[PDB]
C-alpha cells in the first residue's frame, strides 16, 4: 500500500538518526537529532506527513510511539499505527564530510538515486499512479 | 520545468524560516533555523536534492548562495543557479501549537493538502510525468 511508511533510529558516533522508509519504494528520508525523543519523532512525522501522503507508520520499536507528543503529531495529520545499508553508504563518504549530518544526507541522496528505476523514482511513481 | 525551485528565508517571532517552492506545482518545504547561514542553507539543499530531483534554484536574495558551503552542496548534488499565505497559515495555526517550528510545519501540511489536485498532488504528478 502507498501510504505504508516505516520509522525508526539508529546510532552512529553518539549520535542518533532516525530514519523513515517508504515500504513499497525503498526511498529514505533521515535526519541526524540530538536525542531519540517523543518530541523530535513528532516533529519528523509533521515534517513527513506535509510531504508525502502517510496514512500508517510502522516501527521495530513499538515504545517509540507512545508520547503525548507523538499520539498528538499523528492524531492532527490523520496518521494511524535499509538501516544497515545506509550505514555502509554513510561510511564510504564519512570523510568528504566534516559533520555526520552532512554525510548522512548524501547517503540519502545516493541510496534515492541508484538505480539497481531508482526509489525516488519508485516513490514518485507509485504516488501519482494512486491519486 | 520540473527541475526549477525557488528557495528564501522569511522571519517571524525573531527566528529564521527557509522556505523552498517547486515553481511549478506550487508544493512547498519548510524548516525553522536558528541563523540564516551559509552552512543551514547548504544542509537544507542536501536533504532537498536527495528527496527530489533539483536541477536548479532561485533566490530573491542571491547573495544567500555566495558562501563555500552552499557552493560545495549545489556542485556535489549536481544543481545550478507563498511567503506571505504561509504566513497567514502560520497565524491561523499559531495557537494550536508551542514553538513556531511545529506551527510552520502544520502550515506547510496545510498549504500543500490544499485543493483550489493540491500542491502536494501536482508536484508527484508533475515529477511522475517527467520520469
Ligand atoms: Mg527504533
Ligand atoms: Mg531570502
Amino acid at each position: 500500500s502507498p501510504g505504508i511508511w516505516q520509522l525508526d533510529c539508529t546510532h552512529l558516533e553518539g549520535k542518533v538518526i532516525l530514519v523513515a522508509v517508504h515500504v513499497a519504494s525503498g526511498y529514505i528520508e533521515a535526519e541526524v537529532i540530538p536525542a531519540e525523543t517523543g518530541q523530535e519523532t513528532a516533529y519528523f512525522l509533521l515534517k513527513l506527513a506535509g510531504r508525502w501522503p502517510v496514512k500508517t507508520v510502522h516501527t521495530d520499536n513499538g515504545s517509540n510511539f507512545t508520547s503525548a507528543a507523538v499520539k498528538a503529531a499523528c492524531w492532527w495529520a490523520g496518521i494511524k499505527q535499509m538501516n544497515k545499508e545506509l550505514k555502509k553508504i554513510i561510511g564510504q563518504v564519512r570523510d568528504q564530510a566534516e559533520h555526520l549530518k552532512t554525510a548522512v544526507q548524501m547517503a540519502v541522496f545516493i541510496h534515492n538515486k541508484k538505480r539497481k528505476y531508482s526509489a525516488g523514482e519508485r516513490i514518485v511513481d507509485i504516488i501519482a499512479t494512486d491519486i
